[PDB]
């Protein structure tokens, strides 16, 4: 038996449909993201269905954790298609978050609200996949899932029952690689690092799939020996979502449908712990900087929580030093 702790969690702010992308800047400045596709892929029949109910383009909010004040910062659109941000991470060079977006590929994203789409083709020249969950590494280096089709204009499609879904490293010369292909939905990613800063695991889940894979990591863009590395409890309609580290490398992931967030040590394997929610669908987790404090996202309510983990976070990249 797993065991399971019941923290407290208390509401921040709601109707935010298919809440997703919880992030901190440099200043502590706290984003959501707004995804009407994310909220209509739950209630479809089909991605193609879901595609169509979507009442628009997603956004990237501002929210006041003082006021609960929601702004918007950026709904992208690029020739009429509206974006579907899904997850984002915040540069350590300059203050501007990187946007995984199902529709737009990958974007950057400024806090006045400008953007530019990353990349229309990848390295090797083949069309870009809409991208859903992106981390950053120590070196700079964002790994992302890519879950859909081809971005727009292309029909919109997910992975959702079918293997097509790529995995790319956009590295610290602007290269879009593609490093793998054929998971079953891609979605949350992390980067488990060495003692001394050095990226060396790749932690992906494969949402439906109710699996974790690993690689190991031996450069920008290189990534070998890909194995099943944890199991996700359940057999719900979902999976793990969003992952993020705590400052042991311990693992915690939303394993939407679950009313979970599963926690797993750093060799992988079963949980070691669960944690319950007061909802079945949390999303995507995020902890403020510094803090033990996990804001965790969920589509129960749509709406944003926080709750107080056993420690700290692991540093992001946007945390970490130059030189």
């Amino acid at each position: 038996e797993i065991p399971v702790i019941e923290p407290l969690f208390t509401k921040m702010t709601e109707d935010i449909p298919g809440a997703t992308g919880p992030v901190f800047d440099k200043n502590g400045d706290f984003y959501v993201v707004a995804s009407p596709l994310s909220e209509a892929l739950t209630k479809a029949n089909s991605p193609a269905e879901a595609y169509k109910a979507s009442r628009g383009a997603g956004e990237i909010l501002h929210i006041d954790l003082k006021t609960g004040k929601k702004t918007v910062i950026c709904k992208p659109e690029v020739n009429g298609y509206g974006g579907s941000p899904i997850g984002c991470q915040c540069d350590r060079d300059a203050n501007q978050l990187f946007v995984a977006d199902m529709r737009l590929g990958l974007l950057v994203v400024q806090t006045e609200g400008t953007f530019e789409e990353i990349a229309k083709k990848d390295s090797e020249g083949r069309c870009m996949q809409g991208c859903a969950y992106c981390a950053f590494d120590y070196e700079g280096n964002l790994w992302i899932t890519a879950p859909a089709g081809g971005v727009a204009p292309a029909d919109f499609t997910i992975s959702l029952r079918e293997k097509f879904g790529s995995i790319y490293c956009f590295t610290t010369d602007g290269q879009m690689i593609q490093v793998d292909t054929a998971f079953q939905c891609p979605a949350g990613i992390a980067v488990r690092h060495m003692n001394d800063g050095r990226p060396y695991q790749l932690i992906v889940a494969e949402q439906p799939t109710k699996k974790l894979w690993s690689y190991d990591i031996k450069g920008p863009a290189n990534i070998e020996n890909k194995k099943v590395w944890g199991h996700i409890p359940g057999t719900h309609k979902g999976g793990a979502a969003g992952m993020v580290f705590d400052e042991d490398n311990n693992l915690l992931v939303a394993n939407w449908g679950s009313s979970h967030i599963e926690v797993f040590g750093p060799d992988g394997g079963q949980p070691k712990m669960r944690i319950r929610c007061p909802f079945e669908k949390p999303a995507n987790l995020h902890f403020k900087p510094q803090t033990k404090t996990i804001f965790v996202t969920e589509h129960d309510n749509n709406a944003v929580w926080k709750f107080e983990w056993q420690r700290n976070g692991k540093k992001q990249y946007c945390e970490t030093s130059k030189f």
